[PDB]
């Protein structure tokens, strides 16, 4: 859920980090 949460998920993640809340625009 959550635009900027999806862009950041878009760019941080294909080929990129593991499925935890709180790490959104890091993993």
């Amino acid at each position: 859920g959550l635009x900027r949460k999806x862009l950041c998920a878009x760019a941080k993640k294909k080929x990129k980090c593991k499925x935890a809340x709180k790490l959104x625009c890091k993993c």
